Parts: C-alpha cells; sequence; structure tokens
C-alpha cells in the first residue's frame, strides 16, 4: 500500500463542474485532502486523465470555504463509479490554507 | 493610543444583515481582522451597543470564506458614519481560523 501525502477526512463538502456531456454536475464528496477529493459519479461518462474545473465548497469550523479549482481524475472504478481526483494548479498559500483548515478538523476528531 | 488586540487587514469582504428599520443590509467592509471589522453605515439608525447576525464574506488567497456572525456595534461616528464592530460568541477553532488567514493576508503584504 501506498503513503497518502495529506490526510483525508470526510465533511459536508460539494463539488460543482461542467461535465463531458456539456451536463453540470452537483455532486456531495465522499471525502477530501489538500491533494484531492473523491465523488461518486452517478451520470455522465467520465475517464481517468480527464481535466475538469469547478467550483468546491465545504465547511470547516462553521465556517463556509469555496474555491475555484482544476482537477485531474486520476482513477474511476466503473463498478462503483467512484472517482478520485487530484488537484492542479494549486497556488503555496491556497495548498498551506487547506491543509491548515483540514488539520484543524482533524484535530477536532 | 490603544494597542489593537488583532491586526487590521484591508481585503475583499462584505457584511450582510438585517438592521433596526428591518432594512436589510449589504455592505462592503472598511477593514477586517479576528475581533471585529468595520463599514460605512449609509443609511438607517444605528448605535453603539446595538446587537446584528449576519453573513459575512471575504476573500483570502483566492479563496472565499463565508460564516455567520453575531456582532456588537462598538462605536458610530456620526459624522462619517463610520461603524466599528466586534465579533461576539466566536468559537476557539473559529478565532483561530480567521487569525490564521489573517496572518496569510499579512504575510503576502
Ligand atoms: N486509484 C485510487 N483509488 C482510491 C484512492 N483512494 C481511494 N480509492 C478507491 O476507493 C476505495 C476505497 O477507499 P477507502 O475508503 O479510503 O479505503 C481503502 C483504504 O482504506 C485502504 N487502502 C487500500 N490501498 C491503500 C493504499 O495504497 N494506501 C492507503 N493509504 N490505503 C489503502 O483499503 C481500502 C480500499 O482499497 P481499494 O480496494 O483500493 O478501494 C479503494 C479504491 O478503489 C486512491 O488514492 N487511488
Ligand atoms: N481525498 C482524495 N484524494 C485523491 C483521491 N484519489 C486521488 N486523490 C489525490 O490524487 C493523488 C493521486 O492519486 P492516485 O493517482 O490514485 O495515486 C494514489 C494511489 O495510487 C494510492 N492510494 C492511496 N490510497 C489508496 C487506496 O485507498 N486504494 C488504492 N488502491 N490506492 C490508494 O496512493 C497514491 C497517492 O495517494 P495520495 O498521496 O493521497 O495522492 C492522491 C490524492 O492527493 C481520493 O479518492 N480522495
Ligand atoms: N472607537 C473606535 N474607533 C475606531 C477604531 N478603529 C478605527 N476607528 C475610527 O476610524 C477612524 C480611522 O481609523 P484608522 O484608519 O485605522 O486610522 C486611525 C489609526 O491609524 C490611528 N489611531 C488613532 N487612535 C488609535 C488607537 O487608540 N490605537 C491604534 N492602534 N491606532 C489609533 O489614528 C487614525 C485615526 O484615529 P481616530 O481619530 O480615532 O479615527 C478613527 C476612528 O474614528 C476603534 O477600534 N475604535
Ligand atoms: N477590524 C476592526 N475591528 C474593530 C473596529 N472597531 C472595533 N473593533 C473590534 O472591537 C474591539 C473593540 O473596539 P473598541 O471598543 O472601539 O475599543 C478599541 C478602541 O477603544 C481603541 N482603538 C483601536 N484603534 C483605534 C483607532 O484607530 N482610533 C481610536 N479612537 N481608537 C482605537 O482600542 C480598543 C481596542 O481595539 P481592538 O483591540 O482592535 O478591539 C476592537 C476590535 O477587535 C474596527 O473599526 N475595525
Amino acid at each position: 500500500e501506498a503513503q497518502r501525502q495529506f490526510a483525508r477526512v470526510k465533511l459536508p463538502a460539494r463539488i460543482r463542474y461542467i461535465g463531458a456531456n456539456r451536463e453540470g454536475v452537483d455532486a456531495r464528496l465522499l471525502d477530501l485532502s489538500a491533494g484531492g477529493f473523491a465523488f461518486t459519479a452517478s451520470g455522465a461518462p467520465i475517464q481517468p486523465g480527464d481535466l475538469y474545473k469547478g467550483k468546491m465548497l465545504f465547511q470547516v469550523d462553521s465556517i463556509s470555504f469555496s474555491l475555484e479549482v482544476e482537477f485531474q481524475v486520476r482513477s474511476v472504478d466503473p463498478a462503483s463509479r467512484r472517482v478520485g481526483c487530484e488537484f492542479q494548479n494549486l497556488k503555496p498559500r491556497e495548498v498551506a490554507a487547506l491543509r491548515y483548515l483540514i488539520t484543524s478538523y482533524l484535530a477536532g476528531e
């Protein structure tokens, strides 16, 4: 097994992006980390390697955070339709902020 | 002069609350800190000591943050209509998160 570079957490979170068939997607996140996220595809075709841009929202410490993110699909389980994604081109302070907030959430667990 | 307990910054930020005359307010923030904020009243009556609840939005490191805050008016300059406010009842992790983000903004300056 591989070490995950960023700890993952399950919290209230959502991704909104425009997908392949020009069909807007609104998906609850299965989990989130400073490196990426997962969600259940339940819809249009999606492939490993696909690049999307969207607005991600999540809540930590009663604060709602949202940012525009680009992501790359890293895996698609054709069975469960679980889609694993990696953020692309996040700025240093942005990644740092994500890490801080997720760590703060973890601290609460 | 008095030392400010929390550093203040000028960033894109907004407060939305329901004011005295039941008149909804949407005001850009003059500045923000982990302790409170200021805005120009330009409208209905408002007094030192007034308590309001609203949704505050601000942007740091390309991330948009919003939270429901209760605030107490600490000062009202009847001339410039500058209103200075103090957050009430923020949770420890919430204050810590605010301090972190504002410090991160300051670091960028
Ligand atoms: N390609 C890919 N798929 C991912 C990734 N994260 C989650 N998944 C998929 O999501 C399933 C379940 O993830 P899990 O709940 O965290 O639960 C996982 C996890 O807790 C653990 N696990 C398995 N392999 C690894 C690993 O290489 N590293 C770590 N840290 N945990 C693993 O075993 C459970 C299931 O393993 P899987 O059969 O692989 O089944 C995984 C896998 O199909 C990922 O970064 N890349
Ligand atoms: N929150 C979240 N982020 C995701 C997910 N899928 C991909 N990412 C993000 O994209 C990076 C690369 O994913 P990977 O190519 O599948 O490459 C993964 C994968 O090969 C493996 N891995 C980690 N966990 C599992 C697992 O539960 N099952 C399996 N089969 N592999 C895993 O370890 C590699 C690196 O893991 P990371 O360091 O965490 O790095 C991940 C992670 O930052 C996801 O389901 N949830
Ligand atoms: N009651 C109250 N009013 C506030 C507060 N913060 C800002 N104001 C009001 O906003 C005006 C300008 O604030 P400033 O731009 O930061 O610019 C300020 C600030 O840079 C500085 N200053 C004056 N007094 C103090 C002080 O006691 N502590 C600090 N740290 N700075 C002060 O002088 C400028 C103007 O002084 P002011 O005449 O008082 O005029 C102040 C004052 O009327 C506050 O925490 N409480
Ligand atoms: N971002 C922001 N927060 C505000 C403002 N007004 C009040 N607050 C928040 O509410 C606390 C108390 O404000 P104060 O009663 O006016 O009590 C103030 C006030 O008496 C004085 N003070 C600070 N700056 C100034 C200033 O520029 N001018 C004057 N006249 N007094 C100041 O120092 C006391 C404590 O300052 P703080 O520690 O900063 O603590 C402030 C601050 O956390 C504001 O305009 N902007």
